[PDB]
């Protein structure tokens, strides 16, 4: 099946297009091509600085009669500098305005950490520490719930939450909406077995981000492992007459995850969608899972002292 059922009765496409690091000058075409070749889920965020240009593409394809709004599944995320209850609606509305939409299909708390409100996405003190805000997970969640009640978003969820942070929300007496999704880094070097088991057992759908290992992440080092160039994964791909990227995208799909590979390269956008015509074997799945090294690429040292930093916990 190409979609997975969420807790609001809506269906979410299991394959979406990522947009982090898709430059504004290049992302409109990426999204147009993606829609043309069958993508219906686009993963966005205010912090990606390109929601206007994503919105332009969506608008263009709506006007061309290529898709209708109901067929699209548009995700965005509340940035860390907007966790204060009084800032959440405006942040969501800014995203809606930029995307030229009147609702989101899913809106996520981007990270559990609140940062000092202000213009800078990563406010630092003079010694390089992120400056936190006096906000907490439960109050931010309550503000997210209001967005559903007001019709701005159809579902809400979380991202980069560890299991204890998810538990905090789940256990709130007076909870109005359970998180529908937890979006987390997941690939063969960070397989997330425990957090995936936890979320799936709690009826929360997991989305795998950086499924190709985010080789374009701005802090990558030459000595860092590289999934796309891993000769072992290349061998699995060759056996299936597929590319390594296609294997890396199919992998989470077979774990009942949603997956959101990013590209701005039209050939790759098309390639990455051609993952519904083959199956990884039981041995392939076992082999890929065996490559786990707990090698997390997506974190930021300057955030490690934040009270709500998610990655001190085992999972
Ligand atoms: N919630 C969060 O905190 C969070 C964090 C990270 C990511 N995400 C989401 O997840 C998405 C995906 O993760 P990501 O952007 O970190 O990285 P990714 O999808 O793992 O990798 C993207 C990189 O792979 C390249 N690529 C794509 N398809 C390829 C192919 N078929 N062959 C070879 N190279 C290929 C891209 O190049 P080109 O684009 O130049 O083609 C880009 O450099 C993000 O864009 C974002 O939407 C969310
Ligand atoms: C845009 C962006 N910038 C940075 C620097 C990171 C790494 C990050 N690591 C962390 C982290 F450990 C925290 F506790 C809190 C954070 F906000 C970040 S952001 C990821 C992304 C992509 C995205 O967020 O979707």
């Amino acid at each position: 099946a190409s979609r997975i059922l969420l807790n609001n009765g809506a269906k979410m496409p299991i394959l979406g297009l990522g947009t982090w690091k898709s430059p504004p000058g290049q992302v409109t075409e990426a999204v147009k091509v993606a829609i043309d070749v069958g993508y219906r889920h686009i993963d966005c965020a205010h912090v990606y600085q390109n929601e206007n240009e994503v919105g332009v593409a969506i608008q263009e394809k709506l006007r061309e009669q290529v898709v209708k709004r109901e067929e699209l599944f548009i995700v965005s995320k509340l940035w860390c500098t907007y966790h204060e209850k009084g800032l959440v609606k405006g942040a969501c509305q800014k995203t809606l305005s930029d995307l030229k939409l009147d609702y989101l299909d899913l809106y996520l708390i981007h990270w559990p950490t609140g940062f000092k409100p202000g213009k800078e996405f990563f406010p630092l003190d003079e010694s390089g520490n992120v400056v936190p805000s006096d906000t907490n997970i439960l109050d931010t969640w309550a503000a997210m719930e209001e967005l559903v009640d007001e019709g701005l978003v159809k579902a809400i969820g979380i991202s980069n939450f560890n299991h204890l942070q998810v538990e905090m929300i789940l256990n709130k007496p007076g909870l109005k909406y359970k998180p529908a999704v937890n979006q987390i880094e997941c690939h063969p070097y960070l397989t997330q077995e425990k957090l995936i088991q936890y979320c799936q057992s709690k009826g929360i759908v997991v989305t795998a981000y950086s499924p190709l290992g985010s080789p374009d992440r701005p802090w990558a080092k030459p000595e860092d492992p590289s999934l796309l160039e891993d000769p072992r994964i290349k061998a699995i791909a060759a056996k299936h007459n597929k590319t390594t990227a296609q294997v890396l995208i199919r992998f989470p799909m077979q774990r009942n995850l949603v997956v959101i590979p990013k590209s701005v390269t039209p050939e790759r956008i098309a390639e990455n969608f051609k993952v519904f015509d083959f199956e990884l074997s039981s041995q392939d799945m076992t082999t890929l899972l065996s490559y786990n090294r707990n090698w997390r690429v997506c974190a930021l040292l300057s955030c490690t002292s934040h009270k709500d930093y998610p990655f001190h916990e085992e999972f």
